[PDB]
């Protein structure tokens, strides 16, 4: 296999991104997409994990775990266009960064969506590089993946890395402005004040948050490079400017509630301290203020509630259905179910609550 990829690895991991967790996709999947299973069973899924892999992963792997998975895949690929008489031609006629661009199409749509492309296949099989990059610019390709489309177009119509090469340039550079003195691995206090500054944006407000959702960030006053690179690269920002215009698009997507809950879920493990299973009580309020703003009839009366009564953390169970009972929740409480399995604590509101009406 040796004598068979070292930039292909970067560049599917720019445009796919990598995931180090068994994740659900639209089936069983970890590192740059790689299928563990066709069976909806998660048991199954560690089985075969743990079984390529060659350890108890419990869904967990290394980046270079994740790149020996991605090595059997490319080759597969590989396999795989070269038996489509209508994909190895090309193929074969290709150098082999363009070769990669390939792949890359392959990886993205498959083998049947990549042969669907007769005209373009020709132009690049004939090697008319810039009547190739306008022809595949004008399909629902382009519009669909924008960012990532552009890049592997530019790999097929100049032969070179420098689509990769240039966003990382321009990512490392805006990394730099933000990077911990202290270390270079992560961006500090200081870098989280500056991005937030570069944004017009307050550090504590709705805004940032949202950002931090998008961004899918661990911890609360804490960013790590990973996060700004990966977060970047898949929001399709090379620039302050740019991430600020996407913002509004953040906004109108919390209208439905579908994504509204994943934020709300999402805001908790957030706030949360590391190594902490529950939520302090005064983070959890200072957090309930803004994203229940606007929400929740009762939130002020919930926290004089905490305040007073329970002076206690937070447990995530509780957390997420105070989402639910906010939704349901009649202006008199007339509709609350004292025994429909609301957590003790909701049970405990309703009771202080009802008197004062
Ligand atoms: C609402 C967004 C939100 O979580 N902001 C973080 C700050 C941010 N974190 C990230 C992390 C990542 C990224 C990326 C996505 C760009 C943006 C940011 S900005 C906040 O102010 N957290 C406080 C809580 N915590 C603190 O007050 C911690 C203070 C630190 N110590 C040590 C230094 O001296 C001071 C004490 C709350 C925010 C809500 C209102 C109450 C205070």
């Amino acid at each position: 296999l040796y004598f068979q990829a070292m930039n292909i690895f970067e560049m599917l991991r720019i445009d796919e991104g990598l995931r180090l967790k068994i994740y659900k996709d639209t089936y069983y999947t970890i590192g740059i997409g790689h299928l563990l299973t066709k069976s909806p069973s998660l048991n199954a899924a560690k089985s075969e994990l743990d079984k390529a892999i060659g350890r108890n992963t419990n869904g967990v792997i290394t980046k270079d775990e994740a790149e020996k998975l991605f090595n059997q895949d490319v080759d597969a690929a590989v396999r795989g266009i070269l038996r489509n008489a209508k994909l190895k031609p090309v193929y074969d006629s290709l150098d082999a960064v363009r070769r990669a661009a390939l792949i890359n199409m392959v990886f993205q749509m498959g083998e049947t969506g990549v042969a669907g492309f007769t005209n373009s296949l020709r132009m690049l099989q004939q090697k008319r590089w810039a009547e190739a990059a306008v022809n595949l610019a004008k399909s629902r390709w382009y519009n669909q993946t924008p960012n990532r489309t552009k890049r592997v177009i530019t790999t097929f119509a100049t032969g070179t890395w420098d689509a990769y090469k240039n966003l990382r340039k321009k990512l490392e550079q805006l990394y730099n402005r933000y990077k911990d003195p202290q270390d270079e691995n992560k961006i500090g206090i200081d870098g989280i004040q500056q991005f937030c500054d570069d944004l017009a944006l307050d550090p504590a407000s709705i805004s940032v948050l949202i950002i931090a959702w998008k961004f899918r960030a661990a911890t609360q006053c804490e960013f790590s490079k990973q996060e700004f690179m990966d977060g970047m690269t898949e929001l399709g920002c090379d620039s302050i400017e740019k991430l600020k215009a996407q913002i509004p698009k953040m906004e109108q997507e919390l209208k439905e509630p579908g994504r509204f809950k994943d934020f709300y879920q999402f805001t908790f493990n957030f706030a949360k301290n590391p190594g902490q299973k529950g939520l302090d009580l005064e983070m959890a309020i200072a957090y309930w203020n803004l994203v229940l703003n606007g929400r929740f009839k009762f939130l002020d009366l919930w926290n004089k509630f905490l305040l007073e009564h329970h002076k206690r953390s937070i447990p995530k169970d509780t957390w997420n259905l105070l989402l639910d009972f906010s939704t349901m929740i009649a202006d008199d409480m007339s509709n609350y179910d004292e025994e429909g399995a609301w957590p003790v604590l909701i049970d405990d509101f309703v009771e202080f609550a009802r008197p004062q009406i």
